[PDB]
């Protein structure tokens, strides 16, 4: 009987870079045309489950990024190997349907970025055929220029290559199909630049780059080209946004920051073994406030524009699911909580908000199941590797979720709506924890300018909290928010400076 503390809060929708993301692999989303493949027109036709452009009313999602795995002509299902970076893959559709596609996400106030794959291409690209024939006639001087091209001998020892005639060899550390560009290639960035300009000039907001690990080699030096290429395009977007998946340790992370580019994914906090899930386990929210406090700082360090990219799991990852349903339904929703309320823009991996799980999790297919957008009319999509059958989520489609105000998805929605009432949460820097005396008990200050939030995260499975909130915490402290996993219905309230946290529940603390 307590009043819900947000009902009736203005939400606004977002209008920069800061965003609550949501990664499509674009093959298991949604097939509108029969062929067992997901494809464009099935993504346009979901728009509105993602965003229905009002922020104050509705049951969509509410997410206002979408970030596209490839989508560009491949023969593989998952198209990093990418055969032609100036089209749409057929089974996707056409350029046409692109343009929809990006027409009716704007007028929802959905930003899109695209997978655009820079360390390598498809061994069927044209531009790389070409090298392999010219690298046939000892021709060094065309088109092997655009790839990383030499003598077996110059390689370092553990990287692995393509064998090319007259006894060279082509960089590719991660298949023979996908031979690695030269990124110190003149020609090489006279391509990039045309091809970010023609996705670009389509109405893109910016790019996901994968594989910056491996933009550094013996030649490259990583951070040089990516800020050659995020300073491109710049010039051609002044408000451009990249995230880069730079899979690695802390300080080379650090270094790319030097890029300027906006973001890279923290993937320290991400999967069973990652700070987030692991500490959900072992109840231990005040180390996982401090670590979120000490990485986003550190990495604004190199770049005090970062803005860090949150994330439980993505398409090359066990689903999050797989480790924190069989903890309860209230361990996930946490988890949302916890990497969501986290400065930075946060990406939803599709299917997360309903606890789509991996069948198995040692094949990369099995990450990349069907999405289920109503559990009475299971999909009926083919992802090579795992065939066609769907598995049946636990808490149903997203029809059955939406309609079940105790959902997992339905907890994202009012994550998504009490970020959209509190820009500081997104757009700030933690400046401190607070401490409760409870290892469970993780709370930090926000602030983005002008204005300080307190968050707090009660990581007990089992127990209440009944905190003291002081003035020289906050002062002349308010309730902002709540989310409390046990029940929909139960909130909690600020009174004579005491505030009971229900287990694994968040609360947001606001001067009035
Ligand atoms: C980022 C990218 O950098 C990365 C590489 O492009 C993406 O991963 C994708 O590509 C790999 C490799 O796929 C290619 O090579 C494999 C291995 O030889 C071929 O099998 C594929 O057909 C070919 O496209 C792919 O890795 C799959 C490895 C499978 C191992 C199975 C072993 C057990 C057999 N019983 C990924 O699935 C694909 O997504 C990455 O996703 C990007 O984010
Ligand atoms: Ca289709
Ligand atoms: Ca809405
Ligand atoms: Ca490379």
């Amino acid at each position: 009987k307590v009043a819900d503390p947000i009902e009736g809060v203005k939400a606004t929708a977002s209008t920069d870079k800061y965003r609550n993301y949501y990664e499509i692999f674009v093959n298991s989303f949604c097939d509108s045309n029969g062929d067992e493949t997901g494809d464009l027109q099935g993504i346009i036709s979901q728009l509105d489950y993602l965003n229905d452009g009002d922020p104050n009313s509705g049951d969509d999602l509410g997410v206002d990024a979408i970030w596209l795995t490839p989508i560009m002509p491949s023969k593989s299902y998952h198209k990093y190997d990418v055969e032609d970076y100036y089209n749409i893959d057929p089974d996707f559709g056409t350029l046409d349907d692109f343009d929809k596609l990006i027409e009716e996400c704007h007028k929802r106030g959905i930003n899109v970025i695209l997978d655009l794959v820079l360390n390598h291409a498809s061994s069927k690209n044209p531009l790389f055929t070409k090298a392999v024939e010219e690298v046939a006639d000892n021709k060094l001087d065309g088109n092997a220029e655009y790839f990383e091209i030499h003598k077996a001998s110059y390689f370092d020892s553990n990287t692995q290559t393509i064998s090319l005639g007259n006894g060279y060899a082509c960089e590719a550390n991660f298949s023979q199909e996908m031979p690695e560009w030269n990124l110190n290639s003149k020609k090489t960035r006279e391509e990039f630049t045309k091809i970010a300009k023609f996705w670009l000039d389509r109405g893109v907001d910016g790019f996901r780059l994968d594989a910056c690990k491996y933009f550094t080699n013996k030649e490259t030096d990583g951070t040089e080209f990516l800020k050659w290429f995020y300073d491109t395009c710049k010039g051609i977007k002044e408000d451009v946004y990249m995230v880069g998946e730079n899979w690695t340790d802390d300080s080379d992370i650090q270094e790319l920051y030097k890029s300027g580019i906006d973001s890279q994914f923290a993937f320290k906090f991400s999967t069973s073994t990652g700070t987030i899930i692991s500490n959900i386990i072992s109840q231990g929210g005040m180390a996982t406030a401090k670590k979120i406090m000490n990485y986003d700082n550190k990495m604004a360090e190199s770049n005090p524009n970062a803005i860090n990219a949150m994330f439980l799991s993505n398409h090359d990852q066990v689903r999050s699911g797989n480790a924190l349903e069989s903890q309860g339904l209230s361990s996930q929703k946490l988890a949302a909580a916890v990497y969501m309320l986290a400065p930075g823009n946060p990406f939803i991996y599709y299917g997360e908000e309903i606890g789509i799980k991996a069948p198995n999790t040692t094949n990369d297919a099995a990450y990349r199941t069907q999405m289920v957008f109503d559990s009475e009319n299971l999909p009926d999509i083919y992802v090579n590797g795992i065939g066609d059958e769907p598995d049946v989520p636990t808490g149903g489609g997203v029809k059955q979720q939406l309609a079940d105000k105790d959902s997992l998805l339905n907890y994202y929605r009012r994550i998504i709506t009490i970020k959209n009432q509190n820009p500081e949460i997104a757009r700030g820097r933690i400046v401190g924890t607070q401490g409760f005396d409870d290892k469970t008990v993780g709370a930090y200050y926000v602030e983005y300018e002008d204005s300080k939030l307190l968050i707090i995260h009660n990581f007990s499975k089992n127990d209440a909290k009944e905190l003291t909130i002081t003035d020289d915490m906050i002062k002349n402290a308010t309730l902002r928010a709540d989310l409390i996993p046990e029940s929909s219905s139960k909130h909690t309230e600020l009174k004579d400076g005491k505030i009971s946290v229900p287990p694994q529940s968040t609360v947001i603390i606001k001067s009035a």
